[PDB]
């Protein structure tokens, strides 16, 4: 345990993506490097920006893409072997459609509840053992298409709680790096 951690948020780059369903991973991320104050480095290397901090005593290293969420493994395969961080010293914080709207667990592995963004960095990183901090965004409502109700805006209703979700996804993200999966706990 001389070695870092990676905290990557999945998201799409853009102003009117930025409050989407599929960018809370960003957010979240976005908190986490102002708790720690790191600010966020362009790393031309690999691609993706770079943060780079001390939680619990642990090294961390933050990151988010820049490219369309589709390529982030693109970006984050590189930037995890730049760092020369093992995919299970890897969190990755994203919205989840198989969890309800405000629930939020952690789990390593699993499957990847048609997240295009997870899926990429599986590939990417050929395994999918990595840990997760999911992001319950809920089921799309009736006819509707998944890939563009996460490429939507939080209804008002929802747009209250999303600041305290992420609060708390910070949160859970923080006590996942002191303990392990031994929280899961209370989170």
């Amino acid at each position: 345990m001389a070695e870092p951690l990676l905290v990557v948020g999945l998201g799409n780059p853009g102003a009117n993506y930025a409050r989407t369903r599929h960018n809370l991973g960003f957010v979240v991320a976005d908190l986490l490097a102002a708790r720690l104050g790191a600010k966020f480095k362009a790393h031309k290397r690999s691609g993706a920006e770079v943060a780079t901090g001390r939680s619990a005593g642990r090294s961390l290293v933050l990151a988010k893409p820049r490219c369309y969420m589709n390529e982030s493994g693109r970006q984050i395969g590189p930037l995890a072997k730049f760092y020369s961080v093992a995919p299970a010293n890897i969190i990755v914080i994203h919205d989840d459609l198989d969890l309800e709207f405000g629930r939020i667990r952690l789990k390593i592995g699993g499957g990847e509840g048609g997240h295009n963004g997870l899926r990429s960095v599986v590939a990417a990183l050929g395994t999918k053992d990595f840990q997760r901090v999911r992001i319950g965004i809920g089921r799309p409502p009736g006819r509707k298409d998944p890939a563009a109700f996460v490429l939507e805006n939080f209804t008002p209703a929802e747009r209250a709680e999303v600041p305290t979700i992420c609060e708390q996804a910070a949160d859970a993200t923080e006590l996942l790096i002191e303990q392990g999966m031994e929280p899961a706990q209370n989170r």
